[PDB]
């Protein structure tokens, strides 16, 4: 399992798996340019709420890694930069540290170095059907003094991953619902590159889930990562993974689906957010914050100052989109004028997303 | 006419005629990803009914060959693997064996080696206007102890094939309707690479036909095969065949057309089914089972263990698609959520396929 | 005289067929019928062309004439058309109204094709330049024509180095008067840029009932004149280039004319290159399919080349009828189609109600 | 400073910034061909009104340059040819000449050499928030005896330009409105490559602005120009500019939006007008006149006779479109039949541009 954590980072960082045969549908979203913005750049306010805390920018780093010391040093760099910028940070799956106690430090370092920002713990849905419960959740949370815990959905990844098994019985949701009653922090349910649909969002909501992270297709392709792991071990599933490279809900469509089917959700729009303009689009479309993982990893590996430059660039690009839409603050961005075209439009139409009611929901 | 059988197999197996200038429209069908499936992979049930028998997977091998001993050995390999996997198998046109009695064994071997699975006999619609009747149908059936007989439509192929004629007078259907009253097994009407429209489906239904096999364009291109036979004999029809390479109803559209216009039909979706994902899409769209021919031929030529690996891959991919849509069984897959986009959408719209009533009919 | 030779040479040997243009015929699909309900041998391709019967619903539209080498091309086309029972238009006869030595290069057509419909040809601009009844009667008598086509070519005239585009309404007043005295009917045809519903309705309001779409996507006359311009260092060349995709695509023109004048007799032409294109043109609303350029190219190759060409067109037409369950031309006109993509958006923007369209193209 | 002025001309003239990663959407507009025009070429009348003057062609040169003598000599060439053709001419931003008095001659030369055509002064909207007022406007106007003054919107350019700031407080519009009461000539508000939306047009109209110049995306890409200036000085904003290369309202969409949202506006359609056919399309879509800048610059640099040939070509192409549309004059062109397809069609639909009421407004 420890080797898999390193192999994941190495394939994501150095192989060709970002947007491989997949699409966010964000090219189908246009933010309407305002030649008279009505504001000045210096007055743009990017602050927003993240549960009980305030954050500096409506962007987060979503969970990636942890489990060995070299992974901990990646976590350390991301956490210290995130703290500097006032940006929330999720950690990778903490399964490895619930088991092997030597793996705990590679997660705990995050809170040592980032005492103020929201920190989000991480466990997988399949562990709920395998005997994780309240205590494991509390241990994941306490380990980093987390402000929330993300529970990940990754059935696509599990199906193609060489080492077993995709298990998603409804009992897991009953358990999740029970756990949420005893926990002192909120639960976020996030996908892992394949996106959340309205049926999935409504099912989760019916069990008390109110916080969602789209992780749609078009960014890091987890089916591709497992495909590569399969190719590497001469596992025949590789050719089957290849047929599923474009499987999933595109990020842009997932954001629309979650916002429309659960209008009061707190929503992270993620999966292929690569610029402050993507982030601006995600928010205008209906997300409360934009999430990123892969490009943060790649910069962090390059080093601290590379990662600081990366965030400087994201933030500037976000502010430029706010400036050029006349959005003085995040709230104004959420209601700014957009155009939806092409395949995203056809997707919304077939799925019964009445654009008229969509407009009202995304902006009230 | 025996060596036409050989030439067909050789061109299909070794020339470039799969999907040549043609399209299934299956790229316009998306199965909606469910990040919380509600099931586990191991509980997925792929069993379904095929007339009076149960089959293990909702997939069949459609009719191809027979007529000489080398063709019989291909039939033998396919039949033994299909028996092993619990998959129905059609044989190729049995005309050759109604005439030449030496050709009978190359069909009969199928039932010797596959005693339990449904086996489907095969005769051509033109033979009905050329003097075939009850006795020839009963002989075709008895020869392999068939559980059904497929009657093929191939006017496109006949038009471009160097040797003779396209004959499809309505008298053939009168005869077919009479024969169906005396036969102890059901009749399936199948196309052969060019697809079944609603006009054709309704006409066949008005003569008592209830079982259809779409064989749409986008897979094996029979116009291309005959084009190649023409090029080879310096026949001028070759250039004309080239103008018709994209002629026919795409598989996806044919499935919609048959299901919509004959809502209670038993429906095989075929013509360019190349993965278990294609098979999942065909079923979700409205078929009861997915049919395949060419890729089974190519693998069978490679050998028994190649064909076994092929089916293992198809079945895995089908189950992956079911897993990732939350479909515990074939019935759930038939009603799972989809998106229809692009040209298939415009096709449906022009043809008056009301998507609202469409969604209703396919989900039953 | 020399323009006439240059036109044939550029059309035949330069790259001007469908150059930056489109028929929109790729947006039309004929619905395949796996049970046709007919046999190939019973397919009947006969149809009416005014007072005559023709063997196939296809015509050769007007191209050339004016010198003896052009007459020998006309002769080859006419003799093959006669053999196949196919109507033939000749090129503009202006040259032969003027120069009397040019008459034989047109007259040869009737000598060699005594039974098929033969269609005379004069340009609409000539009506504002003094041509009238007598010139029309001369063009007709010269080949014992069964009809006369009057061509519209303002686009060609705008970019052609030598002079002017003149289309005052007076021309139509004159045309209407002429039609009262003439013993054969008038067809109005374009020349590569298509007939719109505004143009069709205007012509209909002056008594014109016979149209030939000659839409964009086939022979590109703006391109031909662009080439003549490039050759003489004329600056208009670069401007012609900007207009290479100007005009109504053939498929859209057929829809527009059939829709806006439901009882018209309609030739669908401009980029018809196969019997499948011909089948589509007819299913879409034309009564017959016209061709020019590919007949020219084959004729230049020779008699037997042109015979093989027609054999191919006819087989391809019959294949589409077979595969559509169309026993005759009338059944083809009502066969099931799908319209997609840009043609669909064109019709929508133009207010072509598809529901009423279907009714009109069928009845 | 003043060499930013020369650097702009140099990059625009000699680098690849025309339509870079951007689009006018003019390919989605088709003028319907009329095979019987009902006119002759020689009777086509291209005259139209430009405020209190008559002009020979419905085309103008929009503002570009001025500030140094070499820039003045470009202005001189453009002005003398515009005078010869009866075409209105805008000058570039006159800020430089309000400040440095040595820069005045490079603007004044325009009126010396073009005594009769409309000449349009130019000042930036940002200068209104930076203390420019009535006197600066009157000085800009008097310096060239202007018949109007254009106030330019360029927040996109300012955001990416290395030297300083985007400031667009509503106070500027209050000031602009006050200034317009004291001015003896009308105000045009123009963009600068990124286009005017309906929200921006309605806001300006609410402050008394009735004259608009779209300057949509698809022509000169000002974000690209500044990107290049950034690349040249190793400024990190370069990579961010690259993410915004396709930002803005396309010219064709901007024409539709301004005509639709302010039906009585006097409207210049500009941003990527490169031929008389583009000019014809812009007018048929709803503009009163077509504007051009970059191609006029490029020809002017080549010299007087190159620029004369350029206009000869534009005018011929415009008349060809009028001829082939049966438009005897500019008024008939404004109501000629068109087709709108593709992305422009989807843009208008999403933005609630009812095509039925649209046709009425552009024709009346
Ligand atoms: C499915 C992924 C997993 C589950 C672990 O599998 P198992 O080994 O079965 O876990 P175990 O059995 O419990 O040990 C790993 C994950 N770590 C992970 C590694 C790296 C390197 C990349 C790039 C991304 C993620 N993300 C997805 C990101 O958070 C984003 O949502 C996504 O990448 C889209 O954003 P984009 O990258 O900006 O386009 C993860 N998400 C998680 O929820 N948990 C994690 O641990
Ligand atoms: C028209 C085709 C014929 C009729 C025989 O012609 P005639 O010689 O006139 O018969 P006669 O006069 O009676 O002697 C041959 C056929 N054999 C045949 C051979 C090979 C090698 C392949 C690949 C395809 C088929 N299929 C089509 C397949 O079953 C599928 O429908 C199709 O391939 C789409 O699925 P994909 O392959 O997955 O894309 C046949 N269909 C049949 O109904 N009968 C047959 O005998
Ligand atoms: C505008 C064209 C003219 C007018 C002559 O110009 P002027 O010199 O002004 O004549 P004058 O001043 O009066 O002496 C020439 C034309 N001859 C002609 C030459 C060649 C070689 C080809 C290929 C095409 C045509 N066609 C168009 C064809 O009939 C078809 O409509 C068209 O080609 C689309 O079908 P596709 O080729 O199958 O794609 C003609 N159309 C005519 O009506 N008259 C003719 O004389
Ligand atoms: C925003 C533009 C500016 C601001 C100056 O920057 P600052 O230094 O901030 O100004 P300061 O601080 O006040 O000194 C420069 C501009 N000059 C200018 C230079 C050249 C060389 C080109 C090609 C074009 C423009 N245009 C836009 C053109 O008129 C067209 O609208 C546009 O090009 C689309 O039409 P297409 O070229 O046909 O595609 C100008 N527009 C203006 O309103 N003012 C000008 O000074
Ligand atoms: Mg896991
Ligand atoms: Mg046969
Ligand atoms: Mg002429």
């Amino acid at each position: 399992i420890v080797n898999r954590k390193v192999e994941h980072v190495e394939i994501a960082a150095f192989e060709n798996v970002d947007g491989l045969s997949s699409s966010t549908f964000l090219n189908d979203v246009i933010l309407v340019h305002q030649g008279f913005p009505g504001i000045s750049f210096s007055e743009i306010n990017t602050k927003t709420k993240f549960f009980r805390k305030e954050i500096s920018v409506p962007v987060m780093v979503t969970g990636m890694t942890g489990g060995r010391n070299e992974l901990g040093r990646i976590n350390k760099i991301i956490a210290e930069v995130a703290e500097k910028f006032g940006i929330p940070m999720g950690v990778g799956s903490q399964r490895v540290a619930i088991e092997k106690a030597e793996a705990r430090e590679s997660f705990a370092i995050v809170r040592k170095v980032a005492p103020t920002i929201p920190i989000i713990a991480n466990l997988g849905m399949p562990q709920l059907v395998k005997g994780y419960g309240l205590k494991e959740f509390q241990d994941a949370i306490q380990m980093i003094e987390a402000d929330a815990i993300a529970v990940h959905l990754n059935p696509a990844q599990e199906v193609f991953q060489p080492e077993g098994e995709p298990e998603y019985q409804i009992y897991a949701l009953e358990k999740l619902r029970d756990i949420s009653k005893e926990l002192s922090v909120p639960i976020i349910v996030k996908e892992s590159g394949n996106g959340i649909s309205m049926e999935t969002a409504k099912l989760l909501y019916s069990y008390g889930i109110k916080n969602f992270d789209t992780s749609g297709q078009g960014g890091t392709n987890w089916i591709a990562i497992e495909m590569i792991r399969d190719i590497r071990r001469g596992n025949w599933k590789a050719e089957s993974a290849k047929n599923f490279l474009d499987w999933g809900v595109p990020t842009a469509a997932s954001i629309m689906e979650v916002r429309y089917s659960v209008p009061d959700s707190f929503l992270v729009g993620s999966g292929g957010i690569r610029s402050g303009l993507d982030a601006a689009k995600a928010i205008a479309l209906g997300a409360d914050i934009a999430g990123m993982a892969l490009p943060v990893l790649k910069s962090a590996i390059e080093g601290k100052e590379s990662l600081e430059q990366f965030f400087r660039k994201i933030i500037f690009e976000l502010k430029a989109a706010m400036m050029l839409t006349g959005s003085k603050d995040v709230d104004a961005l959420k209601k700014t004028s957009i155009v939806i075209l092409g395949k995203l439009k056809e997707w919304a139409e077939y799925r019964g997303i009445n654009l008229s009611i969509y407009e009202k929901v995304r902006k009230r």
